[PDB]
């Protein structure tokens, strides 16, 4: 695989808005995120579409591609971070400078709609990119949850590449939709005990592939969708979806023979899942779709739209130990 | 192509609910549709899931496949008609009796989510299926618009298969979200002059392929997605979507090289399109995505979620005359 250099405290992080113009619509939270990372000692470079709006997006398809490419050209930048997702990053894919990425590999990180870029870049270049924090939703989060998000971010990206890395399990989590763009909080978010479940036995090791499943539909079938292979571990998360949408997306995977290939599935915690009164969880829907076929599932991994959020390299081997109830990175993912 | 027997006055129509349980949730409109077709002289066979609910759907994946298959097995049925769409018909595809569909070809008709079945059946069998009326939303519509929908339905499906068929243009249309399941109406829908536009010159003839674009994402990449070939006319429609979603879906097509293949695009009128205050129409978004690629477009064809709705065979040749501003079926589509 193509590997970027590790992050270090004091490095320059560049940020871009490939979809929703949240540097404007969520300016307070944006500023909180900027201040948070600056206090940690990081230098921040703002992408050229910061503070701009084109209604539902930050700018034209071509301008958004340019914003990203300009960060790739900047030799001072070690990490390229999404400000926020949205719906429209897939539009950029024909216009990204993949050859420049090959020449100057960097840490590329984000989630949700940014999946189109993470997966697309991996498909074109083999660069190991990261499912992880975006500046506004992740680092604009209030304490204490933001601290746990940062702890994972810094551990994953700065640690020495020796031996396996076994993930810590967040003690508490939340998906409550309060205190987003408000400067002062009325009360802290409702905290839930971690209900992550390991369905299966033994150990499964394989290349992790995926991201935000709804977003993957925007690149599916194209040269920008990485091929899923026999033995892969499928990582998928979604946010604020109806059970109807979740069934459709799971069946899409089934039709595409994905469940014939993968040796395990990781489901990220689904933020504010709408079960339509059925009281069914996404795992139950997956079980029906699988039609009697047994695939080991890690249900409720803290790498999604819920807080706190862990950082996960995509395109490298993970080992899920279903007996010991843990998950580890087993392949080198930074140079 | 595999062709079904033509419809005739007095024939038996079977209906199925492959997704949303609207025979229950829209019972008034359902009964209106039933009574409408019965007054036209049609005999109706109720699918086994009529009157049933499983929260967001009519029944389990296998129950819904069974409901559909049972209509295929019935020798008295000439037309199999969707009650309504939803989100979940793609789930049925591994379980449909394709051999029986080939042995007993019938008119299969519906729209929206039912695209998954229409396109999937075509991919597997070569049967010419129909983008057209569903029992509840289409035939439960109040006069005057339901009569125009019916006129197209009966003309397309009963006419002699000799010479080209040139579509009529509805004088008025509506997408107003009133008078759906109410038994009594306070006033009629607002009616709009037909603003259909032909962008381009000359005449384009090619096989029509597509349906509901959002729905196609659920079968994309699989053996159930019909291959789009050089020279095809792409037919796409969506309903109640944001401009953000529309950009994502158009870019999905671009990434898949669809715009390198197709000779023309038909955009169905978009029901209650949400432009996010941009005042932009879907054609403008398509124009940006096309990035200079000159493809002639019929913008606003009345085969979508708007009323009235025309009936369109999928998988046969159409001719769009951009100079004379008309559209015709040029290939035999029923036996
Ligand atoms: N106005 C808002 N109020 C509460 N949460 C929001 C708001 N806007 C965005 N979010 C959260 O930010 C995430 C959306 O970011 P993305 O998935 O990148 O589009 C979701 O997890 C939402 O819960
Ligand atoms: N409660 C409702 N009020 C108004 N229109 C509806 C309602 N439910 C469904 N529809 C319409 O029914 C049509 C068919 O739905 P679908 O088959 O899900 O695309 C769409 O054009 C919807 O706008």
């Amino acid at each position: 695989p193509l590997l970027a250099a590790p992050l270090a405290v004091g490095d320059t992080i560049g940020f871009f808005s490939s979809s929703a113009p949240a540097t404007v619509t969520a300016k307070n939270r944006f500023f909180r995120g900027v201040e948070f990372l600056q206090r940690k000692g990081f230098k921040l470079v703002s992408g050229k579409l910061t503070g701009k709006t084109d209604f539902y997006r930050s700018g034209t398809i071509k301008e958004r591609a340019q914003e990203f490419n300009e960060l790739v050209y900047n030799p001072d930048i070690t990490c390229i971070m999404s400000t926020i997702g949205g719906d429209n990053s897939n539009s950029l894919l024909p216009f990204l400078d993949y050859d420049a990425i090959i020449a100057n590999p960097k840490i590329i990180i984000g989630y949700s709609d940014t999946t189109a870029l993470l997966a697309g870049i991996y498909a074109k270049t083999g660069l190991i990119t990261f499912y992880g924090p975006a500046l506004i939703p992740s680092f604009g989060e209030h304490p204490p949850l933001v601290d746990i998000t940062y702890e994972s971010f810094i551990k994953i990206l700065t640690r020495k590449q020796s031996g396996i890395y076994t993930y810590t399990l967040p003690e508490k989590w939340s998906d409550e939709s309060i205190n987003f763009n408000e400067n002062k909080i009325l009360r802290p978010k409702k905290l839930y005990k971690n209900n992550c479940a390991f369905y299966g036995s033994g150990k499964v090791e394989g290349r992790v592939i995926g991201g935000n499943l709804n977003t993957l539909t925007g690149i599916w079938g194209s040269e920008w969708m990485p091929e899923i292979r026999n033995g892969d571990i499928l990582f998928i998360e979604d946010s604020r979806k109806s059970i109807a949408t979740v069934e459709r997306l799971f069946s899409m995977l089934k039709l595409n023979r994905v469940f014939d290939k993968v040796s395990a599935i990781i489901l990220g915690k689904h933020e504010l899942f709408d079960c339509a009164g059925s009281k069914r969880r996404p795992y139950e829907v997956l079980t029906e779709v699988l039609d009697g076929k047994q695939i080991p599932v890690l249900d409720g991994f803290d790498c999604s739209h819920t807080h706190p959020m862990l950082t996960l390299p995509l395109g490298v081997k993970l080992a899920i130990d279903f007996d010991n109830k843990n998950i580890s990175i087993t392949e080198q993912y930074l140079s």
